[PDB]
């Protein structure tokens, strides 16, 4: 009585149809013009310019993460008082299309703002318009429009297309697969998926903690099956231990034939307590964390890429604004791999999976909160099967952005369409 349904995002052409008390927008490294000639022509509205972090593209984005972060914190007592707009220009080139991620962000923002507006504006080459400020207006004066793209004379807004036997598979029987996080409990599922798939695999486990006694038991049992696995406890976070990790995979071993991200924690708490150590923390393994493994697995000749992404990245969640950031960086990064290996530069296929809270995944437990995030959602607790056929099916499609939810069909849909 209750099914997958699952999904999978779109630009659409959709433009078929109240006063803020502020007006906020946010420019990513955009054309000193494009500030400027902003600022002229919107002096109702207060203009931020993020030029000014140094790191790789990562770095900069966990930097910018936190500048949008801090600025919600503050006008706080405002969003209590009255209405707000904040639109984020994120030009797309090279990786400055990474940025877009703060989708994420702004959805939660939203969830735990009333009165919140939050935009993200993805534009190719926003200088060069100057039409620009009527469609900011324009955009601001249909809220209901959370993420828009502009590229050549088009118009963009992104929804959720429907996705529609046996299910292929992508495992080679001898050769090697890592799972970063592959000591948490989806990650040793997955590992279990590969030891009864496999037969001769090896499959190295990564995370930070020093492993307990029932892990090493929980691990033992797949050491039975003839696959042969070792703990790498590893920060994914340390460029230079995720360096060592994949040479002593090289050194260690032929190849590798697979990568599964499932590196990061969430912890919840809404916006106003957070502080930034803990905002910094959950963003690491999934930002940075997933950077350093790419940039280091690069001349591996992988078959696939796998983000162990969130609902929470494309939905934002209540508590969740740094937990969701994460993971629509990941989401983003999916296309911006798969770029880089029509470049040739990158093997393998990238895909981003937005699972939905696993029935025995730790992590969060539904508990009561099941009910309302049945009410809420009509989602339920998805079962382990239902997952790794989700999973399997998302390869087959290969499609870098694949969103899971399972629960009531009609209610699912009706949130979501």
């Amino acid at each position: 009585h209750m099914e997958r349904l699952m999904l999978e995002p779109v630009w659409e052409k959709q433009n078929e149809e109240l006063s803020y008390t502020e007006h906020i927008i946010v420019l990513f490294e955009t054309e000193r013009s494009v500030t400027d000639s902003i600022a002229s022509h919107m002096k109702d509205a207060r203009v931020i310019t993020l030029n000014e972090a140094v790191g790789h593209i990562a770095e900069r984005y966990q930097c910018y993460m936190q500048n949008i972060f801090e600025l919600l914190q503050s006008k706080v007592r405002k969003l209590s008082a009255g209405r707000i707009i904040i639109q984020a220009i994120v030009p797309l080139e090279k990786e400055k299309q990474l940025f877009a991620g703060v989708s994420g962000l702004f959805k939660t923002a939203e969830i735990e703002f009333s009165k919140l507006t939050a935009q993200v504006i993805e534009i190719e080459k926003p200088e060069e318009m100057i039409d620009l400020h009527l469609k900011l207006k324009d955009d601001s004066r249909r809220p209901f429009d959370k993420q828009i793209r502009y590229e050549a004379g088009y118009r963009f807004v992104k929804g959720w297309r429907e996705m529609v036997d046996t299910l292929h598979m992508p495992w080679r029987d001898e050769g090697v697969y890592l799972i970063t996080g592959g000591a948490g409990s989806l990650g040793l599922l997955f590992a279990k998926e590969i030891a009864n798939r496999t037969g001769r695999s090896t499959i190295v486990l990564t995370g930070r903690s020093v492993l307990s006694e029932d892990k090493e038991n929980e691990l033992e049992a797949l050491r039975s099956i003839g696959a042969e696995v070792v703990y790498r406890e590893a920060d994914v976070s340390d460029q230079h231990a995720v360096r060592h990790l994949l040479e002593e995979i090289k050194e260690r071993y032929g190849t590798l034939n697979g990568i599964i991200h499932g590196a990061g924690s969430s912890k919840d708490r809404f916006i106003i307590h957070k502080t930034n150590e803990e905002f910094q923390e959950v963003l690491q393994p999934k930002v940075s964390g997933l950077l350093h493994v790419d940039e280091c697995s690069k001349d591996f000749p992988l078959d696939f890429f796998i983000f162990f992404s969130s609902v929470s990245g494309c939905l934002g969640n209540a508590g969740q604004a740094d937990y969701a950031a994460a993971n629509s960086f990941m989401d983003a990064f999916a296309e911006y791999r798969r770029s880089l290996a029509a470049s040739k530069k990158r093997f393998g296929s990238t895909i981003s999976f937005n699972w939905p809270l696993w029935e025995e995944g730790g992590m969060q437990v539904g508990a009561e909160d099941e009910k309302r995030m049945l009410k809420t959602t009509g989602m339920v607790p998805m079962p382990t099967d239902s997952g790794l056929k989700a999973f399997y099916q998302g390869i087959v499609s290969d499609k870098p952005q694949v969103f899971v939810m399972e629960g009531q069909l009609q209610k699912m849909k009706q949130k979501l369409l």
